[PDB]
């Protein structure tokens, strides 16, 4: 439901083109990407814009019921803190660029 409402609710998002990669979840570094993606993980409650990522629900969201595991979160907060998020203006960017610290993560789930 969030994936066909964020094709929706962000402009050029309701593209065959795109959805075709959003269902196989592959995630283009374009701007209209960026959107869908910060819209997923907002709808989802995986990210804020003030706050974040939130680690646990990501934890959760990568097949997982327990506390996170203390290198996961030690980990990401990292790469998270090095990406300087508090410095990209433009939203979905920030966004975009917050969720590729858990590309790997998501990739091998
Ligand atoms: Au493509
Ligand atoms: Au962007």
């Amino acid at each position: 439901s969030v994936i066909e409402s964020c094709s929706n609710a962000v402009q050029g998002a309701a593209n065959d083109e795109l959805k075709v990669h959003y269902r196989a979840n592959e995630f283009p570094d374009d701007p209209v990407t960026h959107c869908f993606v910060r819209c997923i993980g907002l709808e989802l409650n995986l990210y804020d814009d003030k706050y974040g990522v939130d680690l646990q629900a990501n934890w959760e969201n990568l097949g997982n019921s327990d506390d996170a595991d203390e290198e996961f979160v030690a980990k990401h907060r990292a790469c998270l803190e090095a990406k300087n998020l508090e410095t990209i203006e433009d939203l979905c960017e920030r966004a975009y660029s917050a969720f590729q610290c858990l590309r790997e993560d998501y990739e091998m789930y």
